[PDB]
């Protein structure tokens, strides 16, 4: 019958995000998916450093926090293995030894500066007890734009899912998926490549199968929400958990099993265009983190995306102990740091050898 | 096959919100749905008062803002027609002439104190140009809880939808519905009866039919999201636009047409349990606002919910002019205010007579 | 940016079903919602009559099936209490004693002829064991159009939901909702008022609360799918189960409890425009059926729709026994039939008195 | 709070289809994804042969239909290039020259026998004029099981989408996606590998960009529905249209552009586990079909799935003309058939040379 002239942008089929940063976002994703490189996640909260530093009797202060980060960021040669670093908000404004801001410093070393833009976990208040949402969308663009102006080119936002009794509430599944998808859009509009982090927590007694089933359900909805919001696929990354048995389940999965379940889960849910998957390491030992990624990278299952790491403790633990919080500890700390980074770089290439650890 | 023991709260069918404030929320809804009463919407932004006050040469200051509100809130006898007032955040902390906070003052007069808890409109960044989302969910509970502690018992949050070319994007429809539904839950968990405001804007050249079609589509999704979030139906209110021709469409609908289209649209979308519908008046003249509500209240269509008003300018315009911003103007301003309030009180009872205006 | 001219029918907001039968469907709904009247459900399968007739030693034959129906349909004066009858496909083509087809006969008596258009239950093959879908959408219009040509003006389609362990699968919830919603559209396009039957089965040991929770979840999705398909609300009816304790739960709910839970559940889910709710009686005794509907009709909860009955066994049981399958039994059978029909007619008016049974 | 024991099958995360045919379906997919092989689509309706045969003055009869098919199916050596054939229902029951049923015959030649199980296109009756749904789910399993018993191991079902004014209705997008997803499940439960065909039609004046945008939107929803129904990803295939300019748009896309847009669209929507994509050729010339697939197979974009053909006219046109419907024409017809099949086999390997045509 009747015809009406509308904006094409009002049509469901024409909803892909329109951002003038498109091409630079893709260029950043190419940098972030450089073979044999991965990301250093150095976005730990101020708060967390208190516990972190106790073992090394380092007081949790702003300057000592800068020194902890500089331990890794000014470790000469890390660039060979790290393509970008997810910075904490505080660190963005900190200076390296030469006076440059960390973002300036990294960039000049060819490393992309990134920033954790989420505002933390809060009770979901829907769903099951212990479920949590993530805050930070309010005023997002203003924040992201100032980060961009400071040299950041990518960001990270984490939502969690807690397996309890073998399942998670649909409330969580949907709502957290929606939060991730909106964050990805606002990031892209702000000139930041969004790394979308839907972490199914390792916590619990559940088995690998449960972890598999829950991850596939959770991630499929994250994808469904990202398609609903029209994300630029070519310009985003995923940082999921690997599929492993629960922390207290009593069992440890062999590398090949982990690879099998992980790669399978991803392929079942992620669109083939997804450029890269940078795994989180939570709850894994420094060495498993590397062994697991290596096996992932030897999997015969479909995996068109770059598979690599985005690790925190798995790159830092040994380093911090050797460093011990002292200037005199830099060298040793840095050797441990570089070692881990190399092991993971090999792991990304599927050439890791446990003999090297 | 296999059986597993779960939390009932992990089951889709058991998702209704669980809040210890349930009974008080229902009690507040009973107060808010008192026959022949409606709400005064006094939640105008600070900013807005600048333009508001220009005509009366009243400087936009904090004290003059308090005086503008006190013009209405301390008008003796308004309680006969107003069951609650939606306060602006600033006003919540302001004192009436007797030293009591406005919330204290209203309560003692038997009027429920309410608060606009949204954080304003922002570009949607999905969908069509000119579409907007609403911010404020971050830190919502902390804010709502402090309002509750100050005597507030209900809140208001407004999302808008802009008809362009006869339609609105699905992006808007879904996302704004989701925002409204989450806000309603958090409100309820915070002990505030949420008034859910999905305003299809009057702006444009569209006709009554288009307004009808868009409102029904928009509101149906708001309902769908509220069911998804498990709202306590018995404890919320709607504040929709009436279904009328567009502001610039060149046509004016008669009261009965407006009633027909409005009541029809609601009944088609709103669950019968919805306790009350407090209409917004945007773009209507003070007198149409009353005439339209009266006709609504004479409609032969189904309408189990209480149908009343939540007006701002439609209750205030005459008052402000008569008041003129001067102490000496109180009396006159208050008579105009009381008049409007009475006309709308009659309109809620379906006994309004234009002869009285 | 770019503008494009489209069919308005391609716009999400303009999706309400467009049928030239609109006005006649509404006229049929007005007939079907006549105060103090309800529907006789006489759509039992051929198969079922075998068991049905065993007690009365009546052989299950086509002619005896015609006689069973004629027992009720030619009972003079039933029209005072029955506004329409849901016929079985076979009966549509059967003749009353005067040579007229049943549809012709009913119409001339002012009773609307209806037809069960579903094709029966089948394993869902998704979801949990024992869940079932409903077939019959293929070739639907051709069938419905021939029924319309034969004098039918309304139809019935039943989907079931089986509570097991306190829940039903989302697979069932969605899929059956989709089936109901599509059937309603095709019916309307075919000039038949669709009665949408989402029966949460009485079967099991579950309690009234579980029945409540499951019904609300199931029905909310039926509504969500009907809105998605653009149904003409003004032109459809619901035939739900009442909310009662499970058949084997060991408990019997009092009439007022049943009314409370039932009316509440409906109001929470059904749009206020829904014209009528004609309850199914499955598993209730002839007398509870009447007592329950009466209480429903005295409920103080919101219920803008006409609340009445669509009963089968609850109108027939006594009748069939008195009839005993013999011509000589007509009189007695008809008195029992008329009695039940009157009791339910009173029940619709909320004036049923158990003293009368 | 409370715990309840349920069937794991009642949990959203445990919804993957459970079929005893799982392993054989995967084995069939391995056969169907043999390097350098593709499918011959010989599922043309009886009706269609009338027009098909006019040019060759062959009467449309059952026997001449058998002869048309036998032209290709008994062409010695086609097996080198064809891994399976999608048969028409009639052909399933036809015999090759040696007395074996076609399915028997193909199997013995190592070619998988398949069957088109959809029941045809019908007006959608929702959405925009000219939109169509696909029938055939009713009694699906009974039909599919008898096909399986006759030697079929895979099936095909086609739904279409018509670009009009640059878009398609959400009604179509959702409903057709739902139909495809349900068909895939029932197929799998019936021991048939389902080839899911969501054809965005070439028809119209739209450009390549529009085709891109619509295909991505349409296919993303097909994926979303398949995940909702729990399909066995490892056991299904896609048969989409390539992304090209509209038939009447006046423009012809070069092979590399087609490859770029096509592979991009798929990767953006299809899960990496999807085993294979067998393109439809509708509206392409025999030679473009081959050139386009070849370029597809040289694309540098991500494409973990096997990319090949499922062609009808693109494999048959030359053959039918040379055959001319005469026994004496077999030889020539078969050489043309074999030629095309070889060209496409090369195209699958990305080694097609136009010089060979």
């Amino acid at each position: 019958m009747s015809r009406v002239t509308v904006l094409q942008s009002q049509l469901p089929a024409y909803n892909r995000l329109k951002t003038p940063y498109e091409s630079e976002l893709i260029a950043t994703v190419k940098k972030l998916t450089t073979p044999g490189k991965g990301l250093l996640a150095a976005d730990e909260s101020i708060g967390s450093c208190t516990k972190r530093f106790q073992p090394i009797g380092l007081s949790n202060t702003e300057e000592h926090r800068r020194q902890y980060r500089a331990l890794m960021l000014e470790a000469e040669g890390f660039e060979q293995y790290i393509s970008g670093v997810i910075l904490h908000d505080e660190t963005v404004g900190q200076k390296a030894s030469n006076g440059q801001t960390f973002p300036e410093y990294l960039t000049a070393r060819g490393v992309v500066p990134g920033i954790k833009t989420d505002m933390g976990l809060c009770p979901l208040l829907e769903g099951a007890e212990g479920e949590q949402m993530t805050e930070g969308l309010d005023g997002y663009v203003k924040r992201a734009s100032a980060y961009y102006k400071k040299g950041c080119r990518f960001c990270k936002w984490r939502n969690v899912y807690k397996i309890q009794n073998g399942t998670v509430s649909e409330s969580a599944v949907r709502f957290n998926a929606e939060t991730l998808a909106r964050y990805a859009i606002l990031s892209q509009m702000s000139g930041l490549v969004p790394i979308v982090e839907p972490e199914v927590m390792i916590d619990g007694k559940h088995d690998i199968d449960t972890c598999q089933r829950v991850s596939e359900h959770v991630w499929r909805e994250v994808v469904a929400a990202l398609q609903r919001h029209g994300v630029i696929w070519e310009g985003c990354l995923l940082k999921p958990n690997m599929v492993v048995p629960g922390a207290e389940s009593g069992k440890t999965a062999a590398p090949e099993q982990v690879a099998h379940y992980t790669v399978m889960t991803l392929a079942r849910t992620m669109p083939a265009m997804l450029p890269g998957v940078m795994f989180l390491s939570g709850g894994l030992s420094e060495v498993q983190a590397s062994e697991y990624l290596n096996a992932i990278n030897n999997s015969p299952l479909p995996r068109p995306y770059f598979l690599s790491f985005s690790y925190a403790r798995a790159l830092q633990s040994s380093a911090l102990k050797a460093w011990g919080g002292k200037e005199s500890g830099l060298a040793a700390g840095r050797r441990a740091f570089l070692h881990r980074a190399r092991m993971n770089s090999m792991a990304q290439l599927g050439k890791y050898k446990r003999s090297d650890d």
